[PDB]
RNA sequence: AACCCCUACCAACUGGUCGGGGUUUGAAACCAAAGACGACUCGUCCCACAG
């Protein structure tokens, strides 16, 4: 009932306390129940709350905008169940005890709902940090990994890091030690001289004249750390506490060092010094018109920049923030003038009809008329109509007819800025866009949440407060705040203009060649260097300024060298199975010129009557057909006065969908392995969650066991011993008997009708209720049905610890990403992402242990070796670790219930 | 869309039917914010320019 209006709560103490509507600084707790009332807290009847069918149900209704729209008849009661709704995993109490301690002994279901919104965070931490520790460990180019667990932290300063002889008593003279941070600081001082640094040129780089200088060591090291040890926090579940604790990212104010502090100061006062440089000098792109449409004096219309562009918040004197604003898809109508003078619009509403002349009476305007739009659009009921609302809207703003054509400290430092949004910003200085998107707007949401319901509890009744070690999510408005203030500036600029020989030779080889690596040095020369030895003078650099402009300044290709290598990702592109797989994807979004027909005539020419298949074979076929040996015949190119201008155009639009098409294929990919490492993450959060419940599961042996100890755990009673294998057969069996004997009390009296004891409906139901006792036994709500205890039951006895294993550690270092280039080649068919990553990570696990599995998984591996695609059975078996949550497990192993975005075509 | 919980009718109940609910289940409640998703034209990669 969201269109309603309908965030009510269900367990409050004893009684059940319906919220409403909240972030209007208003209706913050609408109906109250208890028994059989229907008060109401606040005034105003936003939605009925009267019981429905005097059971189970409260019937919700409205007066407009909120109509069922057919029949329907809207009814939930929690506490018709008798006690609280308890959680599917069964471990609310141990998390209420984790995160809140002394909870309202456990008569509270918002808590739950707090801590699960935390969960979230950090599975989507986890995911980022780990996508990011690949990236480094892949530019880096060694072999062993600096990130993962087992390097430095930030337990150590750079002073004691560098010298560890005169900071012995800092190592608690351990020889060992020093030996180990001696060989750290080794490899970070090959780190440094890597020229492959400027790719990271926002972490390790500083903006200053023209060029880019390498910041101080200090700084370098201090973002090192701080990966590493979010790295050692996202992985703090199969060991307890020994350096880093679970609450470090929580505790960083407590945990962290001043020149951690500093350095991460230093980061945010640098990008808002440019931010406040740019907001001063580049305004007059835009205020210049704007001080003719819908504009009085230069300083006035100026104060919604830095706040609307660079902060994409509101703050006025009403309650309305960024996640209550309307999109307005560009008013579907130069944007950048009319989104703002739209803006100016409906602001107005919030400061000059504001409290200063609207608290007098009820209500000046018509009951905030931004709110009521939102409100009127609050309808997701039948969602179809929801953009019928924005060209009423637009009908509506018409009255403006404005569109006809169309300097003080803003921002807080580093010091006002909290230590986890810092380094949340430091780490989206190793993302992507996408990413640093993604991971903001989730964290944003969550932290939303987590505020509201804060706000909420003290009325409900709850007060449940969080321990010492948690109590920073007690500042989640701030902190949601200061992640829409990054996100709002996360992406400027990835790369630096300082590229070098190693780069260029990089960019050569995305661009496909097979010479020697003194060859490309010396072609990568050749765009700096003439025929004698000597500097090209201005003017002359016209090859080295293309390959920049367009390979090594695009954010795709600055994408694809962190988490790929070029030589691979040619190798990748050469498959015409693959290019005409992604090609034909982009095909099908025409039916939401075309882009493919787009395509065809800025790179193959102006023909026409091609058919889209002919346009997107030819497409492939000039990009299979990729190589820098056509760029490098036709270096003359240089020439721009407007006869080779055609030729140049195609070739930048030629690299640009090459680089495109290696991009979507490498962004699936990663998104993909993504999910699995978040699979294994919530894996071992349940794991060390159950051990702190109290029951039988060996964190320290869960590696060598298999990561399918929870789902043992989970599904019941063990039956994988030989010698308990007959004690847990007969004790089902009495079980069974005795369930058989007790059940002729209720309407399962038709029983009696299906009994012949030869082979009948007798025997089966017999087998069905050994099954369903041995299913009763589960310890959490997922496996205590009986088709998928049966399931998880049969899947466990053909369990392959070893296979599984390697599946999780394979998954989180991105090893599919890695051999794609090796395992593309070997496919008869591909179908689509997911068949893609499984059939390669099939491929890896059997090059793997092909000669060591025996039994079933044997056969499966002969079925992937002859039929040259994913095995169903193999990847459901591998799944089995996800067994204890069901919607996990089905999505994981299901391509149907894997993509949300492609359900349609299922 | 998978899963879970519901009043009415059947049904070992590891089946279903009209409908509802789930931020307390899965990337995963409303509005927004991302993503699938590549573009179009006007402050982001326009070269009047930049090693
Ligand atoms: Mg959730």
């Amino acid at each position: 009932a969201k269109g309603m209006g309908v965030k009510s709560t269900l367990v409050s103490g004893s009684k059940v306390y319906m919220t409403t509507f909240a972030e209007g600084s208003d209706a913050r707790l609408e109906k109250i129940v208890e028994g059989d009332s229907i008060r109401s807290v606040n005034e105003g009847e936003a939605f009925s709350a009267e019981m429905a069918d005097k059971n189970a149900g409260y019937k919700i209704g409205n007066a407009k905008f909120s109509h069922p729209k057919g029949y329907a008849v809207v009814a939930n009661n929690p506490l018709y169940t008798g006690p609280v709704q308890q959680d599917m995993l069964g471990l609310k109490e141990t998390l209420e005890k984790r995160y809140f301690g002394e909870s309202a002994d456990g008569n509270d279901n918002i808590c739950i709902q707090v801590i699960h919104n935390i969960l979230d965070i950090e599975k989507i931490l986890a995911e980022y940090i780990t996508n990011a520790a690949y990236a480094v460990n892949n530019i880096s180019g060694l072999d062993k990994d600096i990130i993962g667990f087992g390097k430095f932290s930030t337990v150590y300063t750079y002073d004691e890091f560098k010298d560890p002889e005169h900071h012995r008593a800092a190592f608690n003279n351990n020889d060992k030690l020093i030996n180990a941070i001696k060989a750290q600081y080794d490899e970070f001082d090959n780190f440094l001289d890597n020229p492959r640094l400027g790719y990271f040129g926002q972490a390790f780089f500083s903006k200053e004249g023209r060029n880019y200088i390498i910041n101080y060591g200090n700084e370098c090291y201090d973002i090192l750390a701080l990966l590493s040890g979010l790295a050692h926090w996202v992985v703090a579940n199969n060991e307890e506490e020994s350096r880093i604790s679970r609450t470090w990212l929580y505790n960083l104010d407590k945990n962290l060092d001043n020149e951690y502090i500093s350095t991460l100061n230093y980061l945010y006062d640098r990008i808002t010094n440019e931010l406040t440089n740019s907001f001063s000098k580049n305004s007059a792109a835009n205020v210049n018109y704007i001080a003719e449409t819908l504009g009085i004096n230069p300083a006035e219309f100026a104060e919604q920049y830095f706040r609307f562009s660079i902060m994409k918040e509101q703050k006025n004197l009403g309650f309305n923030i960024t996640k209550l604003r309307e999109v307005m898809l560009d008013r579907k109508d130069v944007y950048t003038m009319m989104d703002f003078v739209i803006y100016r619009y409906y602001i107005e509403e919030d400061a000059k009809v504001a409290a200063a002349n609207k608290s007098l009476p009820d209500n000046e305007k018509s009951l905030s008329e931004k709110d009521i739009f939102v409100i009127n659009l609050r309808g997701s009921f039948n969602d179809d109509q929801k953009d019928a609302l924005y060209y009423d809207e637009a009908n509506r703003i018409w009255r403006k007819l404005e569109n006809i054509m169309h300097l003080p400290r803003i921002l807080p430092a580093g010091r006002d800025v909290s230590a986890f949004s810092k380094l949340m910003y430091a780490l989206t200085m190793f993302l992507d866009g996408k990413e640093i998107n993604d991971l903001l707007t989730t964290l944003i949401n969550k932290f939303d949440n987590i505020q509201s319901f804060l706000k909420v509890m003290p009325l409900i009744g709850v007060n449940a407060k969080f321990v010492e070690e948690y109590a920073f999510f007690k500042d989640s408005a701030k902190i949601a705040d200061e992640l829409r203030l990054i996100k709002s500036f996360a992406r400027m600029g990835e790369p630096i203009a300082d590229a070098r020989r190693a780069m260029y030779i990089d960019a050569i080889r995305i661009l496909g060649t097979n010479l020697s690596y003194d060859e490309l040095k010396a072609l990568a020369d050749t765009f700096s260097l003439d025929e004698n030895g000597n500097k090209l003078k201005k003017g002359k650099h016209g090859m080295r300024n293309f390959i920049i402009n367009n390979v090594i300044s695009n954010k795709r290709f600055h994408y694809l060298i962190r988490y790929g290598d070029p030589a691979h990702l040619h190798e990748i592109a050469k498959n015409e199975a693959v290019v005409k797989f992604v090609l034909g994807r982009i095909a099908d979004i025409q039916k939401k010129k075309n882009q493919i027909d787009r395509y065809y005539e800025t790179c193959i020419g102006k023909d026409k009557g091609k058919s889209v298949s002919e346009k997107v074979d030819a497409l492939t076929k000039i990009i299979t057909g990729m190589n820098y040996d056509q760029f490098d015949k036709k270096r003359s190119v240089i020439e721009d006065t407007g006869r080779e201008n055609a030729e140049r155009e195609k070739f930048k639009k030629i690299i640009s969908l090459y680089l495109t098409v290696i991009y979507h294929i490498l962004k699936n990919i990663v998104n993909i392995n993504a999910r699995y490492v978040i699979g294994f993450h919530c894996v071992e959060r349940d794991a060390q969650l159950y051990k702190e419940k109290g029951y039988d599961i060996n964190l320290k042996k869960l590696e060598e066991k298999g990561f399918s100890s929870v789902t043992k755990l989970c599904a019941g009673i063990d039956e994988t011993a030989p010698d308990k294998r007959k004690d847990v057969e007969k004790e089902m069996a009495e079980r069974a008997k005795e369930s058989i004997d007790s059940l002729e009390s209720a309407n399962p009296k038709l029983y009696a009708n299906y009994i012949k004891y030869s082979d009948e409906k007798k025997a089966e139901e017999f087998t069905r209720q050994i099954n369903r006792e041995k299913a009763k036994t589960a310890l959490n709500a997922y496996l205590r049905n009986t088709k998928w205890n049966v399931i998880i039951r049969e899947d466990l006895l053909r369990i392959d610890n070893k296979t599984c294993t390697l599946f999780a550690n394979k998954a989180v270092a991105l090893e599919v990403a890695r051999y794609v280039h090796a395992y593309i080649n070997d496919i008869a068919e591909v179908n689509s992402y997911f068949q893609l990553y499984h059939y390669i990570m099939q491929r890896i696990i059997m090059n793997e242990r092909y000669e060591k599995s025996s039994g079933k998984v044997s056969e499966y591996f002969d079925a992937v070796n002859d039929e040259k695609k994913y095995n169903d059975r193999l990847l459901k078996l591998l799944c089995v670790p996800f067994g204890y949550c069901i919607p996990r497990f089905k999505n994981l192993s299901i391509e149907a219930l894997f993509d949300r975005n492609e359900a349609a075509k299922f």
